[PDB]
């Protein structure tokens, strides 16, 4: 509800603001959070959020707390925007385009924005979360106006309760729900659903989920995780137990699993060597 609440366009005080995408006559934007001691020449880390709001709505306003915790431990720090159906009249395939614009527009500009290149963090909540995901591990589906020689795969994900099953094929694959899914996400469901593209090889992750989510059932993001792992996979799963849809935001739950969820993604980023230990 609070999530709900934010506004769109959203101020984000203290971001510098960049066009990624030009797309449907909107401008797409990245609000982007550094680091004190920036300067160009650098060659920080950067973490890329995409907000939640069911492919429909929401506002990169949801994660400009998460934005400045990251800066402060000296990493570029970014909320995208991406466009939505409620604004845009677009579908689920869209959103991913989008998103993967935002992490081609972060590695074609990694120099200016002091960035390594191969230290792209791909995240979200929910839908935004599914976002991550898919620039992680799904195929492009198209080709926009941009730099195709680079790619547009994050080099490791944070996801905040994400979507991650979009087809039911080779789950217990019932004809009329799969031609519902395809007119839903404008495309056909498996080329957005990322369980469907767990393979070996893919870039590491860090999962929060709450084992009372009724949006996304748990036991679909255990059974992701599962697989993950037996394709040799570094995906974290960390359970909160009894939590619902939404649990980690800034603002809610007296900010315990905020703080948890930053303190846990923190770690993780330490262990794949994105971050220097905060012992210096
Ligand atoms: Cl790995
Ligand atoms: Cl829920």
């Amino acid at each position: 509800a609070e999530v709900g609440r934010l506004r769109y366009p959203p101020e984000m005080p203290g971001a510098e603001v960049k066009v990624y995408k030009k797309v449907d006559n909107v401008d797409l934007k990245l609000y982007i959070y550094k680091p004190a001691d920036w300067k160009p020449a650098d060659r920080r880390s950067a973490i890329v959020f995409f907000f939640g709001g069911g492919w429909q709505s929401g506002s990169p306003a949801q994660f400009r707390p998460q934005c400045e915790y990251f800066a402060g431990r000296g990493m570029v720090a970014m909320a995208a925007d991406y466009r939505v159906g409620s604004r845009h009249n677009v579908k689920v395939a869209d959103c991913v385009a989008d998103a993967k614009s935002a992490i081609r527009w972060v590695r074609q500009h990694a120099a200016e924005l002091g960035v390594d290149p191969q230290k792209i963090v791909a995240s979200g909540g929910s839908a935004g979360g599914h976002l991550a995901a898919c620039t992680v591990m799904v195929p492009d589906l198209e080709a926009p106006e941009e730099d195709h020689t680079i790619s547009s795969q994050a080099n490791a994900a944070i996801l905040f309760n994400p979507v991650l099953i979009l087809s039911r094929e080779g789950l217990k694959p019932r004809q009329d729900w799969e031609e519902r899914l395809r007119e839903r996400l404008g495309t056909e469901p498996k080329a957005v659903s990322p369980y469907h593209h767990i393979r070996a090889g893919l870039p590491p992750m860090i999962i929060f989920h709450g084992t009372a989510d009724n949006t996304v059932p748990f036991e679909t993001i255990r059974l992701f995780a599962e697989a993950m792992k037996k394709a040799g996979n570094r995906c974290e799963l960390v359970p909160f137990e009894g939590a619902a849809h939404g649990f980690f935001n800034f603002g809610r739950g007296d900010n315990l699993a905020y703080q948890k969820t930053l303190e846990l993604a923190d770690e993780f980023l330490v262990e794949i060597g994105f971050l220097a230990p905060k012992g210096e």
